[PDB]
């Protein structure tokens, strides 16, 4: 039993709700918290920067001196940091950005560092300014995570249609 409240149980392991991901971290405060990183962990907008204002920029600040140490994250990887006043901590993945270009294979490597973590609230990976399409990232979430995760998707439209074409 966990404190996530209101989610609908799409499998065994993945759960979705329309919220804002900085919300449902603040009123559960979970072990992890996912940031939909980009490789050089500058936080500007979408998730990341939401996460990041909502720290009050601490985050940043933080991420900087992880970049500075060791340099760039690789697209598809991870670290993990400071959960801040949001949570424990926050594992910040790189999904590919398709506008740049990214192979979108390297969403399933995104994922896989979920598996590291028994029970993680997320985003969608890829989507937003990454250029995916939301309904992809969710199926290959549902086909790569093995452990509990918690979508919180911040559009009440996407929240509804993600659950109507849900193979
Ligand atoms: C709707 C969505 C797919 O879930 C994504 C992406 C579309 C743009 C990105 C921001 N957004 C968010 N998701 C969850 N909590 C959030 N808090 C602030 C933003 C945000």
């Amino acid at each position: 039993v966990n404190s996530f409240s209101g989610y609908l149980k799409l499998t065994d392991n993945v759960y979705i709700k329309n919220a804002d991901i900085v919300e449902e971290a603040k009123k559960v405060k979970p072990t992890v918290v996912v940031n939909a990183a980009n490789v050089y962990l500058k936080h500007g907008g979408g998730v990341a920067g939401a996460l990041n204002k909502a720290t009050n920029n601490a985050m940043q600040v933080e991420s900087d001196d992880y970049i500075a140490t060791n340099g760039p994250l690789k697209v598809g990887g991870s670290c993990v940091l400071s959960g801040h006043n949001l949570a424990k901590h926050c594992l910040h993945v790189v999904g590919p950005n398709v506008n740049k270009g990214e192979d979108i294979q390297l969403l399933k490597s995104a994922y896989e560092n979920f598996n590291q973590h028994e029970v993680l609230l997320a985003p969608l990976l890829s989507a937003g300014i990454f250029g995916a399409d939301p309904i992809h990232s969710l199926r290959v979430c549902v086909d790569t995570v093995r452990t509990n995760v918690y979508l919180a998707v911040f559009d009440k439209n996407l929240y509804d249609k993600l659950v109507s074409s849900f193979l």
